[PDB]
């Protein structure tokens, strides 16, 4: 079925991944260098041997779309997939007047009276960064995320560049361009940021009036992580055409370093004894065409009928 | 053989590669996302279906390393892959005074007595950056190539970065690290460059003691570019581990635009009747470890008896 690569790649990390001690504690079984490809028109990679949440997807990519680079929009679409990012700095910051919460997260997956220290105290920061505009300005903005890399990246004389708005004209004036690149890889960033972007380069192709895109991911989960990866790309890469009245063609996913924690084993072992079912169809708004000025009403998924959803401990 | 997926890389590209109006004006037989890999334990994968300058790898490589951009050190070495580059700059200088030589290479490859005007005329210019230091040091001086690309990235606060030195260090104190990275692409330049960077980005990964790298070329060009970036990298592959006291692993090769110009296709179809034979052996000096105080002497290749080269128009 259409999503089989996906698979393919969980069974052969299985089958021939070194033990790699992870910078954590959790060890994994990696592999460096693999690529699987998506053919667009066979269907939406969304998975279907596992339930992933599209709404986390959608709302995160636009998120990225605006060039946002504040929690509130995601907290705002009930998304928590970047709290802990900017909650970390609230801790951390030298206004911060509360409980520990030191090394949280490690210990919070382990003291379960923390746990709810640490979980009534996010509440009450999500909160804020929503209601306090101040606040949310100050701890709610993380900075060097996915949204200012595509949309802002900054100059030497105090400029800033936007990656995405100008391929995107690259795509329109000369389709048959080899330099439709957008990085999230910066030198000077890189050494001081808490975590340098996994998703680290794309490349846009255009052929016979039908676009692909590649990513190169520098690190990543096999487990949790690219299933939700297949479905970011695959969308951006639906919205670039749409826009640019092109059709799709297919996504290819080139891998660094993939990786299954062991604490996951188990459960890709379960999914692996699912039998894929037809892929979901996906469908944006034919009235709109400027893709940043996109909401979640003019995206649509068609027949997802899942597996039920996989559970397992997150490594940290 | 060791390097049959450089073989069918060409026969899958010849296959199944769709005809892609090139910006030139030659067409060209291309394919997006592909992956190549080379286990460095069995050989150096320097072709032996066709004879491979490995001077002409091995001088550049060096130049690379240590962090120059200057022609100079190329012609002291006999070497003239990169002349055009800087020859263009003369002929567009305020203080070039002489014949036409606009448009040349198209027109070069075309009349007859330009070719010999144009090859005078950069004889001229290769001597003057060999002995006028004040000329060299104003033509001969590409700024923004590889050399400074991976040692000398520059920074906002008029810093520089030594990408290159830094991750090796890295590689020491860090071996099992995913973000053993070096970047060749920078938005503020990649528009206002003749010709942003075709080796896009690569990767180190250690692993049991073994040293791999992972190659994402944006655009390649199978016939004549391909065979000097197999060895290039499986070189630097080598320096690394020799200086990092590790053993060589895997030179795994990613590409985004793989193609064949149509002016090659009959020469690659004469190298396919060739047949491989036993890959030659690297050899880098053992009392020297510091890679980036190295010269010609400290690396040499072992039994390398290919056929004969196979002669190809470049297409531009
Ligand atoms: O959806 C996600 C979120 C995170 N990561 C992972 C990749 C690594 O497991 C970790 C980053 O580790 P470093 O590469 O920074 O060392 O985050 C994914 O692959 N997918
Ligand atoms: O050894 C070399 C030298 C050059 N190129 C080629 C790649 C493309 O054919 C051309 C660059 O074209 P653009 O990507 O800039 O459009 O140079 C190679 O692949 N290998």
């Amino acid at each position: 079925m259409l999503e089989q690569p996906y698979l393919d790649l969980a069974k052969k990390v299985l089958d021939e991944g070194h033990f790699k001690p992870d910078r954590t504690h959790t060890g994994t079984y990696s592999i460096f260098g693999h690529q699987m490809r998506f053919d667009l028109s066979k269907g939406f990679p969304l998975l279907t041997t596992k339930k992933v949440p599209f709404g986390l997807i959608k709302s995160e990519l636009l998120w990225f779309l605006h060039g946002d680079t504040n929690i509130r929009f995601l907290l705002q679409h009930r998304n928590h997939i970047w709290d802990e990012w900017a909650f970390e700095k609230w801790v951390k910051s030298d206004e911060y007047h509360g409980p520990d919460m030191t090394d949280f997260g490690h210990r919070s997956q382990k003291d379960p009276e923390f746990a709810a220290v640490y979980h009534e105290e996010m509440a009450k920061f999500d909160d804020r960064v929503l209601h306090d505009d101040a606040f949310a300005a100050k701890y709610g903005d993380l900075g060097l995320v996915y949204g200012s890399q595509w949309r802002a990246w900054h100059t030497s004389k105090g400029d800033t560049i936007d990656q995405l708005g100008d391929v995107i004209e690259q795509i329109k004036t000369h389709p048959y361009s080899r330099r439709l690149i957008v990085s999230a890889w910066n030198p000077e960033d890189v050494p001081t940021m808490a975590l340098p972007p996994c998703h680290t380069l794309y490349q846009f192709y255009v052929n016979d009036g039908k676009l692909s895109l590649q990513l190169y991911q520098r690190s990543a989960d096999i487990f949790l992580g690219v299933p939700f990866i297949i479905a970011s790309y695959a969308l951006l890469t639906h919205l670039v055409a749409h826009e640019c009245g092109l059709e799709v063609g297919e996504f290819i996913h080139t891998f660094g370093d993939a990786h299954l924690y062991v604490n996951h084993l188990d459960q890709i072992k379960e999914q692996l004894s699912r039998t894929p079912r037809p892929a979901p169809t996906l469908q944006l708004n034919p009235d709109k065409h400027d893709i940043f000025d996109f909401d979640m009403k003019d995206i649509k998924l068609l027949n997802y009928d899942p597996y039920p959803a996989i559970k397992a401990p997150v490594a940290v």
